[PDB]
């Protein structure tokens, strides 16, 4: 399983951004940097395992468009992987922790705008998510002392429907721990049911109102 | 003068470095730049400054003598690139205004200036310290300036838009006549 390795790969980071000179400027929890610093780290990982696998990897050459990475087989071209790679902080290891998940108001409503391959096309939709415990440059030799962003990183890898909510920010994930997200502990039944409540979300706020409404 | 010290003041990086010393190779970059630059001066000069709280905020930077509020400067760090050659976007001229209290952090009338930090690069595997030269750079050549919004705004978005003219931007280089005219235009 492309799955199982990989995810078993990121089971197993920053001190700051380095110059041509080798002067290192600390980025300390300052914004989102960090969401770019953390995709960053996982390219090489999608590369290495889909590789090992026969399955190529694309990224959205028009910039901005989902997912950040597509995987197929040349075989079955028709059977496209989507990972998008989100990221949260949390303050108090061992809180609840929330999630962004992209828009319901585009692709998954239109089927074919800002999207890299028309959504009919990808049957599964995973997420990666980085779950970090928040806390004058420096020299190659001060790498223990600049002040890092955050001391620890956590992260998952779960079908995005499984972990979606049911509250806009742009859709929010559930508000659960990190096991919960590993474990797969959802609130929807189906993917049918998440893609039903998103597209329809103009009636209902929250799941009972909901699952009342299609009744 | 605040704008003087600033500009004064006023960004190469090739990579990202890792607690191991592996160094991965690459708009938020300049952004974390002006901070630590923005900052020292206005502490330097007596001006809290303060981010926004959520996402679409104007501005970046709202810099304010606390005894004066209604006297607080806003910046925007502004960045684009070209090699060498023929433009940038302002906020959006929808909201705060012409509505004063939407879409800002204060409201719009409390600031006695806008400001643009602008900055023109060049467009274009882990490594290690010695491998440092071989790392490609992401932009070549970067350049920087401040100026008002008004003095270099115009035609229209395609936000909205400002000129399109040469780094004219250090020069002032605009089409309005004045503040008002570009409020009178965008309204």
């Amino acid at each position: 399983s492309l799955r199982s390795d990989l995810i078993n790969a990121l089971y197993d980071d920053v001190c700051g951004i380095i110059s041509a000179e080798g002067k290192i400027y600390p980025l300390g929890s300052d914004t989102k940097v960090l969401s770019t610093i953390f995709e960053l780290f996982s390219r090489p990982i999608i590369n290495k395992i889909a590789e090992k696998h026969g399955y190529i990897v694309e990224e959205p050459k028009q910039q901005n468009h989902y997912p950040d990475f597509t995987l197929y087989k040349p075989s079955e071209p028709n059977k496209k992987i989507a990972i998008d790679i989100k990221a949260t902080y949390t303050n108090k290891e061992n809180e609840k922790i929330k999630f962004t998940l992209g828009g319901y108001t585009s692709f998954i409503r239109n089927n074919t705008k800002n999207i890299v391959y028309p959504f009919d096309q990808y049957i599964a939709h995973w997420i990666i998510g980085y779950v970090y415990t928040r806390v004058k440059t420096y020299n190659i030799n001060e790498l223990n002392e600049i002040p890092k962003p955050y001391k620890g990183v956590k992260v998952f890898l779960q079908d995005k429907w499984v972990i979606a909510g049911d509250l806009a920010g742009n859709i929010g994930s559930i508000h659960a721990h990190y096991k919960d997200f590993v474990e797969g502990k959802g609130i929807f039944d189906s993917e049918d049911e998440f893609l039903d409540y998103w597209r329809n979300y103009e009636k209902y706020n929250n799941i009972s109102e909901y699952r009342n409404w299609i009744y």
